[PDB]
């Protein structure tokens, strides 16, 4: 049922220790910012793996600092208190790890510079697809992505997936699967939770970060992986809509969607398949990275020795 | 310290029995909408007045359709539920009454369609400043304001109020008291939590609602009062931000900003000081009406009978 | 079959005589303005009534002229030929008009100033849905509308369609029966086809002409009637996307649609129905003012006699 | 006078035999998308030179996807029929060959989807300008480009020449030879009808594809030959208006215009003249290769060999 | 030659003691606001009438207050120095006042706030055309008008007549004598230097204040004139730029400009000539006012006594 | 107090005859282009150097060809008045030259083409900062920079410091040192008279100059230092808001800015100080090349020998 543990503000405690008023945190959620970390388990070893846990940890605490968050947490603290829970949880499974930071006022509407800084990280069961081939349709929505005009996608915010819900909710009732976002310009931008990859005559094309998406962990690991291990042009650029369309091979990635291949885009069937070959390809590196068996990746991992059973 | 009761889900507890998990609802909160609703307590009459109930319930239904939550409760059941609680709170002063409406679902990121809709409502003492001469000075925000493009302004979520926090704190840390908007196209919006409103060569003017704002209720009231109570000009149209700086007064205004002087916008003062003789006016006029001493708004009170002490 | 006779080029000939080479006049479609003009007939009097004639020619004229197609023809000669066509042809029943002009070249590149104006004119039978209730489900399209800075819609061009069929086809493709747009600031513009209207709180509401749209003669028509017949305020203002959803009754109304109730929009559905009270109210005295049975709008109307059966 | 023969719909016949109904197809026009492939003849081998048809065969499938014409054609049926139309016409010179595919319905406003997909190919002397030394005074036009908001420039569309002719009316009225465009940001976008260079301080520069700009085959051309046999540096790039003024020199690109140098640009002249020395060296070299004398280029020829006069 | 005197920082002095070296004020004139005042000679009542003196001397306090020039001159001042000045000069016709409001400080890039406020006025014989019949052919201009986001063009600023020269310089090298301008969004905004009129079926028709253009004294007047004598609608809202091609007749308004006829724009001929008949009307009313013959206008003229000859 | 003397209209005189009227020139300052051009005065070698005169010379060259002014000046003429002025002003110093070219008219709105061309060139007594650590504390301005659409960036025009001053105010009067800009889209553009350049992760990033920003030529110094003699990695490209919170180290350059180090941005503090480890290096290396201490940039250098004392 529930986790043994969870982390807040510090301390781990038992779950059932972990109660709140109804009626608090509700002002506080729109200041909130979170991470979503990957621990892969290998029975083999007896060892979880976390996955870029410090890339995660520096995210969390920029995302903090553009939010104004009081400092009160360090790098060093979260990745810590990621591996304690971990292994105080006694899981022995794939798992979802979210840190939740979030400021406190005395008033509803004071600055959240004059706000308390609190935080939470709990762990969770995950089930992964990455042993598993499936696709998925998407349509470009007809809502627009937040810019950094208005609300950056840069900071990891609850706030900003009220953007990505428009998106889903009219996915969802329009027959389709998952939905991609064009920005204020008309330039593809990200998923509601994700980033795209394009392959088209054997290059990975991706938006560039200025075309305003969230700068995913996934994506830098995928490009890595893809210039690196694969040797292919890989291109961050501006990205219209129409090309996309004439993509051979298309995929959303991102720290839950781990590699997600798309079969269409409006009704535009990918030519080489979901996955396709490149995207095959690169969803089975991945796998063999995050479960520990790429010792060239290994500096990606954290280990959490835990008992091979 | 808390009030005896509160609402939630179709019933009042005591207070101390609202208690949740600690991880419960941060995801719900993304879909979350609220509405806060004034009760001015009249000792001469022993009765509470809760202002423009039913605009305000039929607001928050309007909200929820636009967020896509399924059909839960009605508008008579927010109306009658927010009588109950301010009668079983037994609290005779002036208080607010906050409804708030999310939906929960068996996942983190499950379509807002296929989620429940719950809801609570709380009630607790409130300062008004309607008897006080007070004033602040505003600045126009570096940031833009959210438009119908990303995230309609017309719908009162808390995820709206992350843009909001962008401008109030860049206004606190830069000397001011407040923020105002611009919209993407550069026209004046509203502030971070009200409508604004100018008096310039003795007519009122406001953003018209296509500007980008929400559709407020004190705004609504202020129109009605400056039209058939002092006969003023109102002109609700586009508002450019050079214009403003040269206003004769101006004021904010929303049920938790009542009537809200501003003295000066990015260091130019208002001519005819603040609060100005037409805002004066208007407040005077808002604050009888509220507390039940203006027979000819009566059809804006919900009277709450609760005995006079 | 085909009808009798069309005009082309300042004659009446026989159907079958205006025979031309299939590579004719693809470039000159590029140039190509066009009309759609409705004659209904009233058996009881043996009289066809065509809508609004002079004013349909007045708009091709302006029309050719933005083009820049070289004079060649008046407002008098298409009121004129469209009479003629309808007599000669001696189809006693409902039929649409369509003048076609375009500007033929020498090269597929010259300047539409040095080219040569034509302009046919054809006559068919059309299907009245004014006697049924029915009504459309629509979206809100992903595709942008086109505005004066690119492609204005004033000009009724054939290639202002190439933009309609983007939405028309998304909308098919997703489940809907009919695709409304936006304009590039993200505002409510128009149908595909046809002017859109709102019903709410017992006033007419539609997007002003500068929103972005074609001067419709129903759209005229609609808001002289709705304001002239039933005393209804009608407001032309920039209209908002989520005020919409919340439309009592809402329709799309054109010389083809005539009045075409909507049920819903991106799912949310118009509260009245469709056709709502209001819709229903408007759509009748259209019907009897086209079909010549409203002397109040006799001058709308130009008569053609042919004979009772 | 007339070509022998045409290509339509799967068949070569006599040209006088392609007659059709003067009303037929406007509706498909607004469908309709095309190409311009070039036929170069050289009297000494006694063959054709197809420039680059399996591309344009291919741009031209890709359109007709992007239309959402139903499936018909195949890209080896539109290079064979090109092959058979140029051989069956016996005409031994230059030749513009122009596929024009269109979609046709039962109703004017059915969604292309339901239409049946349709095309003919036909094939006329040419005029090459290649040998020629020649210049064109360009302006920018106040009419903006189409975008993928609006029409996307990628779809070789007859209704994007309506966006065109704006912009070249403007040009020839105000005593210019041709306009160029800015798109809706303000950015060099193409010409009319052709990718525009410019040339400053030995480099090329031209607008990046998501300008909002055809995928030129010409365009590629010209970089393929300025970096392999040339050794220029050619920047893919967002271009500004001014930095054009500037120019060394300038010239545009496609199919039809070869290689057209630009003397002046809103009456700045290019310092270097027109055609400037690059642009010369680009010329020479391009004519060599599409008249079948450059053996390095060879895999973009179609020969069809028809006899030595 | 030059005029006897003009007025600086508060004195009247010769003209040839205004001398400053070369270097002195290049910094200050970015700063730099002005208003241009007409007097009109009435040689039967040996009078000069200054136009609407304290609404053209409080539009300056007013630009100078946006500029944040600090304090140094009153309203009463510039009038009163105007008056003054016209009387010393001792010259009896028509004359141009042009004071001009400028910074000056320490270093080249010091915040005006720290500056010094100076002033100058000086006045010239002007030459009214108000008792002529001429015409201006227009053009749109390719370059944008500067709006609030960048500069507000309610500034009445010399950096504001650099975007003008854009403009101007465009349209005098294309073959037309004025430019109009479209503003970012693409709707028509203002000429050069002055405000523009449409009259279209008996209606009067000038852009609305908010798209972006200098509030012009004239303009008011314009809309005073045609309202309260000839009884006119006057529209005051967005207007596109295809409809003005359709005007029956336009002209230009401003203190420099009176009434302009415009005869034609981008080639597109007012149908009802230039003057037009209602064009004419307002001419002559406008002159009668300014000449003092209008006792109803009395209250616009400040009449400076110097002799009938 | 005043240099020996200036140039004026191809001709050196002394200071004190440059004297012209109050009236003259403030119609000629809107279209007004200048440079600011360092020398550097080395006293153990007795020589000024001029910093890149031919690069400035050429630059104000192709304002003035922007701006249309007639030619009249030529670029060695400016060089050779520089060097001319330097020596004859007989300061032993460092200096800044400003050329200011202007184009003056027969009437206050006549065309700048039918303008005749005048310059003037001084050079006075200027304070280097380069063996001096300071740093500025920076705010991004509520006002939006200058793009091609309204007022080309790339002209270094004086009226473009009317939008500079926009901005410069605001930072003043809210706490800051100095302002940066946003463009119209939202991304970094420039500062107030400056370039910017942050340092993340041991890269150099800076706006692209299709950005929206004049092409600064300490700019281009400073990538050319940056790769050459410290071998980083320099990106010119789009850059976001958020992204700049979160740099290393921050900078502004430009000929008077030389190298002024940026400790904080909207009150995010860069991590590695002000001047950062990299901003001090560039810092040295330039300092070094100015005052000809580095052999290897000696063609960036004009000396102009005066005597070693
Ligand atoms: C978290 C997130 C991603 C993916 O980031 P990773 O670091 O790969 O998990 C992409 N888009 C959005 C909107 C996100 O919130
Ligand atoms: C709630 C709110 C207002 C004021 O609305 P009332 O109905 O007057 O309380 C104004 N602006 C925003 C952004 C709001 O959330
Ligand atoms: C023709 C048309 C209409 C309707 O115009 P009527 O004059 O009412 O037939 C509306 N929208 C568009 C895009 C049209 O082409
Ligand atoms: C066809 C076309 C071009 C040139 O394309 P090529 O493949 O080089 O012929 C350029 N611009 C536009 C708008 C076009 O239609
Ligand atoms: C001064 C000016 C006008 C006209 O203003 P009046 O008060 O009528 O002289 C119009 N447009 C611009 C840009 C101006 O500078
Ligand atoms: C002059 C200037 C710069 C710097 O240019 P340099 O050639 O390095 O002096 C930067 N920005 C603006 C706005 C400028 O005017
Ligand atoms: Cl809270
Ligand atoms: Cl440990
Ligand atoms: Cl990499
Ligand atoms: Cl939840
Ligand atoms: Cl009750
Ligand atoms: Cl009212
Ligand atoms: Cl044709
Ligand atoms: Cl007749
Ligand atoms: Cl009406
Ligand atoms: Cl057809
Ligand atoms: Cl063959
Ligand atoms: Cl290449
Ligand atoms: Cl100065
Ligand atoms: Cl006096
Ligand atoms: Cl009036
Ligand atoms: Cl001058
Ligand atoms: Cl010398
Ligand atoms: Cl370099
Ligand atoms: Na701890
Ligand atoms: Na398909
Ligand atoms: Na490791
Ligand atoms: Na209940
Ligand atoms: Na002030
Ligand atoms: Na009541
Ligand atoms: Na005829
Ligand atoms: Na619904
Ligand atoms: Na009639
Ligand atoms: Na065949
Ligand atoms: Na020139
Ligand atoms: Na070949
Ligand atoms: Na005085
Ligand atoms: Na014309
Ligand atoms: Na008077
Ligand atoms: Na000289
Ligand atoms: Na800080
Ligand atoms: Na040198």
């Amino acid at each position: 049922e529930n986790p043994k543990y969870l982390w807040w503000n510090h301390r781990i405690i038992p779950w059932e220790e972990a109660t709140v008023h109804l009626t608090d945190y509700w002002w506080a959620s729109v200041t909130a910012v979170f991470e979503v970390i990957s621990g892969y388990w290998n029975n083999a070893e007896g060892e979880m793996y976390i996955f870029r846990l410090e890339d995660h940890a520096r995210r969390l605490e920029q995302s903090m600092q553009l939010i104004r968050m009081p400092k009160e947490f360090t790098v060093d603290e979260i990745c810590q208190a990621t591996i304690d829970l971990v292994r105080a949880n006694d899981y022995r499974g794939d798992v979802f790890i979210m840190p939740l930071a979030y400021a406190v006022g005395n008033k509803a509407f004071s600055v959240v510079g004059d706000r308390t800084t609190e935080m939470f990280i709990y762990s969770r069961p995950a089930v992964s697809r990455l042993e598993e081939d499936f696709s998925l349709h998407a349509c470009y929505s007809s809502w627009t992505r937040i810019n950094e005009r208005v609300l950056p996608p840069r900071i990891k915010a609850l706030a900003n997936y009220r953007n990505s819900q428009l998106a889903s909710s009219e996915a969802a009732m329009n027959g389709y699967d998952t939905a991609l976002f064009l920005n204020p310009e008309g330039k593809v931008a990200e998923g509601t939770g994700s980033c795209v990859f394009f392959v088209r005559k054997g290059k990975l094309i991706t938006p560039d970060i200025t075309s305003g998406i969230l700068e995913s962990i996934t994506r830098d690991t995928v490009i890595h992986l893809a210039r690196e291990v694969l040797g292919l042009e890989v291109e961050e650029r501006v990205v219209d809509r129409t090309e996309t369309y004439l993509a051979d091979e298309a995929f959303l990635c991102g720290t839950h969607a781990e590699i997600t291949p798309i079969a269409s885009i409006d009704r535009h069937e990918m030519k080489h398949g979901a996955p396709g070959p490149i995207t095959r390809q690169l969803r089975d590196i991945y796998r063999e990275v995050v479960y520990g068996r790429d010792f060239r990746y290994r500096n990606w991992l954290t280990p959490v020795g835990m008992g091979v059973r």
